[PDB]
Order: structure tokens, then C-alpha cells, then sequence
């Protein structure tokens, strides 16, 4: 909780669980109503943990190749000691930079297991994007 | 079978054996005559228990492959 009364208040929040937005209250400033924490999730958590291990593998492949995103290696140092698959899945989903729409659709889906598949798909998409970025780099050099 | 003071009849059932059906009785409500309760006993259980083990292994593999379903 940083107190900066100069036009920018920096509040760092650790989210607990998603909830359904009931309605909206016109502002400014705006309000919204929500339900209790989303404590219902699918099971077969063992395969979810296996997919968490594979997600750590994929994110290690990601950040090591994605050094042009200026993302520090410290973000690869926090996936150790993971006591819950959901926190690691969300951390990897936010720590990889792409369009805000995909990051938000990661939140909107209440399915625990489909979120990991979405994260893996988007990580592979950014991987192939980096691959063709390199490809067109040498291609444009050859064009010169 | 216990009463719930809310508007729902709460009764636990458990099937024991299947019975053949001969004819129906007009309703409401419906009745049925029970002729026999046919259910074969396990005879020469070696093959039966081998298939039981295989069936349980197959069901375990069925449970271990959920990605959009929920089974406890």
C-alpha cells in the first residue's frame, strides 16, 4: 500500500479467487457487485500438477528465448516451491507479455484445467512468433 | 426415509436384484408384479475376477483422463 498523492497511487494486490460481476453502479467512480470466492474447480489435480511441471518447462523455454521482452530471470525463480497449481498457472499467464484480451480471457474462464491449456497455447504462439521474428530478421538482412 | 420440513421427500433407496416385468397397472400411481428376482451367482470366479481386475484398471484409466469433466 503505497501512499503517493500525486496522480498515481501504486497499490499491489494479491488476488484470492474470481467471482461473477452482478451489476454496475454508475460513477464516477464506478462500483460493481460480486459473489463469494470461486472455490469450485475441476479435479484430477495430479495431472494438473504434471501439467504445471510441463508449464514450468515451457516457461523456461519461453523466457530463455524471450530475452527481448526485458523480463528478468527472477520471474523464473518464483515457480519453485509451488504449493498450488492455480497460482503458478496464473503467474505464468501474467508474466508472459501478449495482448491484454488473451490475458483477460485467461481470467474469465472458471475452468482450472482449460486455463493451463490456454497458457500453453499462447506460450507456443509467442514462441513461434519469436521464431519468425528471427527468421525475417535474417531474411531482411539477406534482402539488404 | 426421513422427512425434510421444506417440501421434499427424502428417502434413500438401494437396488438388490433385477426383476422381470409382465404387465402394467394403470395409474396414478404405478404398480408392478414381481415374478422372479433373477441374478446369477459368480460361478468359477477365476475368469470373472480376472475380468473384474481388468475392468477396474480400465475404470481407473477412465478416471485418470479428465480434462473438462468432474468425477470424484
Amino acid at each position: 500500500a503505497m501512499r503517493l498523492p500525486d496522480g498515481t497511487l501504486q497499490v499491489m494486490v494479491e488476488a484470492r479467487a474470481r467471482a461473477q460481476v452482478t451489476d454496475y453502479i454508475p460513477g464516477p467512480y464506478l462500483r460493481a457487485r460480486g459473489e463469494v470466492f470461486s472455490e469450485i474447480f475441476p479435479i484430477d489435480e495430479a495431472v494438473v500438477r504434471v501439467l504445471v511441471e510441463e508449464l514450468k518447462e515451457a516457461f523456461e523455454k519461453y523466457v530463455a528465448n524471450h530475452k527481448s521482452l526485458r523480463l528478468d530471470r527472477y520471474q523464473l525463480e518464483a515457480v519453485k516451491g509451488t504449493s498450488d497449481p492455480a497460482m503458478l498457472a496464473d503467474t505464468i499467464a501474467y508474466h508472459a507479455t501478449w495482448t491484454v484480451a488473451e490475458k483477460q480471457e485467461i481470467l474469465e474462464l472458471t475452468d482450472l484445467e482449460a486455463r493451463l491449456k490456454k497458457v500453453l497455447g499462447l506460450l507456443s504462439r509467442d514462441l513461434e512468433r519469436f521464431e519468425l521474428d528471427k527468421r525475417v530478421a535474417q531474411r531482411v538482412k539477406e534482402q539488404m
